[PDB]
């Protein structure tokens, strides 16, 4: 059953918000839908797959994850 | 009352990195007479009557880092 | 004589992090005689006789993270 997880995410430029978007989109379609704004900052998710499994894939990019949540 | 002059060397990589400097520091006008980022030299440079550690916790919450500042 | 080929794999996120590799390795000519980064493949490719390590070292410099490096 599809979940929902957001995490706020230091984003400056649209390389930042790009970088995010890429790794999310490899999880396709595990992930079936992808929501970013730069602008607040904010990055949500939705998936089958597991709260952690998505906090790692995301760090991996080396911005800064502020905080998640489900 | 008095302004002071404040340079920082300011890890700035593309215009966004300067402009999110630059929001946060516009920001605080009326207190910020004036502003010259350097994207090119990785400098900031503000006069303002706040104090500096004020105006450098303003520049860290970019989550840029800050090689060093001063006081001119 | 030689003309050596390095190619690393280097974590550029926007045209700025490409850059910032680009001219820390302009600054080698003509020791380096060619530079060739693509942003799309994550890639660093650096042909000169300086040796391999003093290389790595410059790109390390720039703050982007390096993932991976090879002579081929
Ligand atoms: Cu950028
Ligand atoms: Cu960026
Ligand atoms: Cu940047
Ligand atoms: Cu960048």
């Amino acid at each position: 059953e599809i979940k929902h997880y957001q995490f706020n995410v230091v984003m400056t430029c649209s390389g930042c918000s790009g970088a995010v978007n890429k790794v999310l989109t490899k999880l396709e379609p595990d992930v079936s839908k992808i929501d970013i704004s730069l602008e607040k900052q904010l990055v949500d998710v939705y998936t089958t797959l597991p709260y952690d499994f998505i906090l790692e894939k995301i760090k991996k990019t080396g911005k800064e994850v502020r905080s998640g949540k489900q």
